[PDB]
């Protein structure tokens, strides 16, 4: 079913440091998506290199990896219809300069190197990142009491 | 006069069920529109089983270009296209459960108001901030 | 059953005029109570003298009635366990001067003659106010999707 | 130092189900406490509390387990939750704002420092407790 | 008239630094009080309090304000919560936002006479703005 | 460095009268911009004529000046990367009819003559307006504790 699509959302160290964890989680809860998994950790450099491997030939990659390791992140899996694309809409443009008011980035940050949050860009990237950051024992299954009111 | 335009806004059963009535009314109040009428009822059958499935909040709101601006504030009818910052953009996912309905035109609005409300349920009063919302 | 207890809540003309209808309804929704009935009207002075009949000899009664007729009110019936007592706690003390931060009155008003809201003071008074303001066909029955998570 | 005290906070399945995870975390963040650990798991209140009364808990469901740090965070956390029985909780507290019945009181917090250390030992591995410094620490503490 | 009482409220550097100016102002506005004056300046808490142990803040930004309304001195104090955040209730500014008395983010006058003294000391008379709120008749009888 | 750009934001008399000062300041604070200057005043007509001199001969110029003088305003200077353009995005379109939900004007007002807020349209206008409304002693300097999490 399309309603079982999952995406990986990570609140970056600046999101934690500036006290935005609750605000972000609230936006996803109130949209109607279901929290599947969540943990709080300092990701190692090797872990972050595997996560950002597609960008290793980019000039900012050394900085990116350093900053993603400079504090703890909140790693999460969320489930719902088109949650990948829709979550990307909710985050706003990757460059906060282009993000619109009402989006997470549009409301809460300024510079691309401090854009507080990451979300999977595709279903395939989503499954790879979910597998990288979480094990199957860490995924929680339940039915939201409001399911029949969110979905037809 | 253009400032006395009215629109019909109905919160559907999924909006009542998920606890969104207060937020919706708040967005309309803080925009500067005036509540003209409101009632809470079960939608009788005159799809359409689904709107009887629960209660609806029927409302009439007044203000300049309130029909179109209301539609903007609701967001696109299909939540998949709704922008963050709109009611549907913030709170729902699927068109069959898009929690709210607003009139699409002035004539539609006056038809819906006649159909859902009696004329005496439409309350006339002046907002104490009217001179600060309108010139 | 104790969970089917109902109370009458009325947002007074100053609550409407100062744009607090949404905030108040939101507080009752998020507490877990079920909206049973709601309408918007300018109550007649006759109606208001019947509502406040117990205070007809008080010095402020004529002014109270006039002010309650000077604008529209939002009349509501809400349902839940100990909703009369608990709704009164949520409103704050009837005299805003003694209302606490976190309550409706404590957060939003100042003077007893402009205390923006009324709630039934007892189950008795609640049922007579419900009968005065609403017809039984105007009372809406449905089950909340979150009922099993609000009540054991 | 007293600023290094910790408490255990668990959002129960009714809190997850009614969409309150963000609100709760936000109240703790804005108070000034530091999130030390957090994970999402399935756990039953029934089985955790089955060895109890000696002579009506929620079944297995999703819970958010957390460890929070700060001065007097155990007691102040309990104040922020409000009374365990929502009927006695004051508006402005988590339970005062969001729930009605004690069997569905959406959240749990440790009632004493040693209880808190025990619960943290029970729920978390030592390596899940993350050490970092809040950028606002010097503005929360003198 | 008692409805013209005034109080002095100062947001301290920890309140500015933690991004709380808007929330605090919003609580006073929504309560129904009228903003009379406001300015943003650099001030040292030490030099001000040692001008007439908990370690006070050095020179930093403060938002100084004057608010008007019935019983605003006392009610303002209630809305701030107890001076020691350890005793502040949820729903108050200090109950919601801070932990330690030396970083209690805000100050309010403790009495009408204190309020008038501090208003004179921090503000010029022409900085006190007189206007009528459009909702005044719905806040006061 | 580009992160020190400053813009002039003014909350107009209708913004004060409808109780929006806190909401607006909150949106700027939570975005990551730094408050540099702020005061509360009734601007004189001649001050307002200087401020809007570029519009000195339009049909509405006389009305504008008289309304901007009809109540107090909150004048402010805010600092950050691209604060001029980004602040204009946050305000929404000058005409509320075109402002989008999530913007200040989109969320809070309706008509161009009552658009509750003003922001500098360019850096040059920003430097001119900041000098007109504030003297250098009124500009307050400090480093945000979160600077290193807002800027790379
Ligand atoms: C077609 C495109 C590629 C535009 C699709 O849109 P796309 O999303 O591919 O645009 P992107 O390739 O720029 O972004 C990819 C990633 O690279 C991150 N990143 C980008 N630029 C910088 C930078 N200067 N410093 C530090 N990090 C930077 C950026 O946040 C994003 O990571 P994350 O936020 O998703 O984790
Ligand atoms: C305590 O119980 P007790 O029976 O001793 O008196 P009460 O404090 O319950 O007030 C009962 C009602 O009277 C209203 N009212 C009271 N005083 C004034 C006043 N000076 N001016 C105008 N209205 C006033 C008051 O709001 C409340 O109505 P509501 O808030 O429920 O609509
Ligand atoms: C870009 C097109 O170029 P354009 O020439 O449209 O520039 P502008 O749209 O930015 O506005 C410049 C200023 O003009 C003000 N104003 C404009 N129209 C009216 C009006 N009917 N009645 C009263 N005031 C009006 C308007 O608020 C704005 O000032 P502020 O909002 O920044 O304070
Ligand atoms: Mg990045
Ligand atoms: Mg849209
Ligand atoms: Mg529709
Ligand atoms: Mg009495
Ligand atoms: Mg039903
Ligand atoms: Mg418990
Ligand atoms: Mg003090």
């Amino acid at each position: 079913m399309a309603n079982l699509e999952r995406t990986f959302i990570a609140i970056k160290p600046d999101g934690v440091q500036r006290g935005l964890v609750g605000e972000i989680i609230k936006r996803f809860e109130q949209k109607g998506f279901r929290l599947v998994a969540m943990k709080f950790l300092r990701a190692s450099e090797e872990h972050l290199k595997q996560h950002y491997i597609d960008l290793k030939d980019r000039p900012f990659f050394p900085g990116l990896v350093k900053y993603m390791n400079s504090g703890p992140v909140v790693a999460m899996v969320w489930e719902g219809l088109n949650v990948v694309k829709t979550g990307r809409v909710m985050l706003g443009e990757t460059n906060p300069a282009d993000s619109k008011p009402g989006t997470i980035r549009g409301d809460f940050c300024i510079q691309v190197g401090r854009n507080i949050i990451h979300g999977s860009d595709s279903v395939k990237s989503a499954e790879k990142e979910i597998s990288l950051w979480f094990k199957p024992e860490e995924l929680v299954d339940y039915k939201s009491c409001a399911h029949d009111w969110v979905y037809e």
